[PDB]
């Protein structure tokens, strides 16, 4: 049936990657949407995408509970970690790929 907040709260806690973007994961309405799942992709991870221009209930958990300024955000095990601007670093550092095999979510090779 119909998609409710408390739906969101519970994947929040049921995945081990989760991203607020503007658009499908497919075909973004935004550049920076397109470069999140950039890194999502070229790290060969799992993760569950929400689009706040396609759903009120998504934009506003994003108002009311990822109460961070930044769009988009990343999520893993059900905490934020940062925008779009930080995950590149994590990224360059090695520490993005340090907490997956730390944690045992799926990638690359580390």
């Amino acid at each position: 049936g119909a998609m409710v907040k408390k739906d969101i709260d519970d994947t929040i806690k049921s995945e081990d990657v989760v991203t607020f973007i503007k658009g499908l994961p497919e075909a973004p309405m935004c550049a920076y949407s397109k470069r999140m799942i950039d890194v999502l992709e070229a790290l060969g991870l799992e993760y569950t995408s929400f689009d706040v221009l396609a759903h009120p209930v998504v934009r506003s958990y994003v108002k009311e509970v990822s109460e961070w300024p930044t769009i988009p955000q990343l999520f893993i095990k059900a905490e934020f970690v940062g925008g779009l601007d930080i995950v590149t670093k994590m990224l360059e550092s090695g520490d993005l790929k340090k907490m997956l095999r730390d944690k045992g979510i799926t990638c690359r090779d580390l």
